[PDB]
């Protein structure tokens, strides 16, 4: 199938065994920010939902799915790849919903659907938006949406913006310094310096930070979910051009996410900014491994480009210039191995 | 090959990926405990290595191929199987000792060496001792030792003691009862409960605890690392009588481990248990499923019997009772998945 064609299996038996667990669907459900949204985009839009026919890509412990009962689905099928399907049976059966609600195992890419759907719903972001490339899966079930059909969430902006943080800089940079040590028991360990540096350079930093250490206003970049293809997200070229509010070091760029769900009713918004209450998804900051100047006025532009990889994941060029010296930076980060600093 | 037999290829993969890391390397070199002591044993233990031919299996960045070095090896052969080997070239080049430590990349099971050794050193131990079977590639290169050779280690020790932990035990059911709930978001989610408490005691507990919860002296169980074979460890059979030091509530079973350095000058031991300085191993406690009450001179009878997988690890399963009363409690656990709790 498309999965295992762009899956190493490696990869992809430790995803599934990793949302097989309760305590990890436990986590997810406790960000209050992200199943209130979910389920006031569902409810609040009623009518999307009255007597249609609903797909839920990924639904875990079920959750969505109940929702979209809740708002008056007449049947919904559930697709989920991990042992929690089974989890997710279990509770279609103690809430009497067995009419409504179709468990069925497998991934999207690999399952039969007896018929097509009115509305996709999914929760398929992940770090950074992309992180799991599960975004290809909710693209592919398109395969499954009649015309004219909607999706939940309907469409993503992505924003980046550049940073000043001496203090996440000097932590990781110091990290880094230990294999500075010539004489570590003994032993010189500094031949490797440059390669522990690229190393821990290479790991966006997950967590949160003050609006206050960002430099410029961000730069958005959208998906349409009702319009992209799967094989969009294989290769994301994000141009940026920022013009500085602020005079100071840039040690790197951050990235959040906003989704949509632009219902009949209204459009509701799940937004991953930090101006906005914490989500589990955080924000991701990736780090210069040499700062650039630049004083306010100047311009900071470039490129943020995505190639996906067969471990579910992103490698990440991020080139950056100060147009005004010339003053250039390229990093390559592996979005794969994440540092969770909160 | 010996190693491709016992191991699923995915848990390998998953395996080799984590060890490549400098951060890992990083962290081990760090523990002073360690590092100092396996430099401590090989040094004062000189005679060992001068002028010998040593072994070092599973190198990772070098660190005791070096120490090897200290001491006077003639010829020292480092077998490292992730991508640390190609690490461990550049500091044995950087180091000025190309003409005396030859890095071997790959398996241990799977390489040739061009000659027997006179000596083994390595650190195959992890969590318990045992998990990541590790010590069985340990024993597998004494096909290469000459007769009378020795083992750095020598000797391992594991140590089981009951203890008592009110708050460990209940923190299971506390954690657990977020699913009794008969209307999470409209959601009845309390069938699940059962599956989450199970789910949460099959994970033993890797962290440290004061010593006073401990209620016996532990009954030690040796591996004589010269004398054992591969298959001795494949089911590993731990009985034990404890007699009962303090009255009290058993919530379960702490491990530790000791190993020795038995050399020609002095035997050098390395400990990890709770009232020795911590050490990256911790310790690890297995809950029992039940709780069971013992007087001060009872004993508490049972077994702890390992069973080795294909996931580089070792399923659990602890039998106890009261021989005074007849309670009996009972724990299987997955020791792949252990929960870090420090
Ligand atoms: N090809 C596929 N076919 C079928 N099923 C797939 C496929 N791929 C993945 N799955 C499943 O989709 C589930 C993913 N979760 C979303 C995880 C969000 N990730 C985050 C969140 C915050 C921070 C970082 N990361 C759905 C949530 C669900 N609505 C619920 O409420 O539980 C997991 O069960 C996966 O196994
Ligand atoms: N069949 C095999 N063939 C060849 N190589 C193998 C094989 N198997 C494993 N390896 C390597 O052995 C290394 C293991 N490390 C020890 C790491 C375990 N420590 C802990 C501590 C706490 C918790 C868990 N674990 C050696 C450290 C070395 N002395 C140094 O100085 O770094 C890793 O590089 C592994 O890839």
């Amino acid at each position: 199938s498309v999965f295992s064609e762009r899956t190493e299996e490696s990869s992809a038996v430790q995803y599934f065994q990793f949302y097989g667990y309760l305590s990890q669907q436990q986590n997810m459900m406790q960000d209050y920010v992200r199943t209130g949204t979910y389920q006031r985009a569902i409810l609040q839009n009623h009518t999307d939902f009255k007597d249609k026919i609903v797909l839920d890509v990924g639904c875990g412990s079920g959750i969505l799915s109940f929702f979209a009962a809740q708002a008056g689905a007449r049947k919904i099928y559930a697709v989920e790849a991990s042992t929690m399907a089974q989890h997710a049976e279990v509770l279609v059966k103690s809430n009497n919903l067995t009419d409504r609600i179709v468990v069925i195992p497998g991934k999207v890419e690999e399952v039969s659907l007896p018929e097509q759907v009115d509305i996709i719903i999914s929760e398929p972001m992940g770090y950074m938006l992309f992180n799991e490339r599960m975004l290809e899966s909710y693209l592919h079930a398109k395969k499954y949406l009649k015309p004219s059909g909607n999706m939940f969430p309907t469409i993503g902006d992505v924003h980046l913006a550049p940073f000043t943080d001496e203090q996440l800089y000097m932590e990781q940079f110091t990290k880094a310094n230990f294999w500075y040590q010539p004489s570590f028991h003994g032993v010189d360990l500094s031949a490797l310096r440059g390669a522990a540096v690229d190393e821990y350079f290479r790991q966006p930093v997950v967590d949160t930070f003050d609006i206050r250490i960002l430099m410029a206003k961000s730069v958005k970049y959208t998906v349409n979910f009702l319009e992209a293809k799967e094989g969009d997200l294989h290769r994301i070229e994000i141009p940026f051009k920022f013009h500085m509010l602020h005079s100071g070091l840039v040690h790197g760029l951050a990235f959040w996410f906003d989704v949509a769900f632009i219902g009949s009713i209204m459009t509701v918004w799940l937004s991953t900014a930090p101006t906005e209450p914490l989500t589990h998804w955080y924000q991701v900051r990736c780090l210069f491994q040499s700062p650039l100047f630049a004083k306010a006025g100047d311009t900071l532009s470039g490129t943020c480009l995505l190639i996906a990889n067969k471990r579910q994941s992103y490698d990440i060029s991020i080139v950056a210039q100060v147009d005004q010296t010339g003053s250039k930076s390229s990093n390559l980060l592996d979005l794969k191995n994440p540092f969770f600093r909160y």
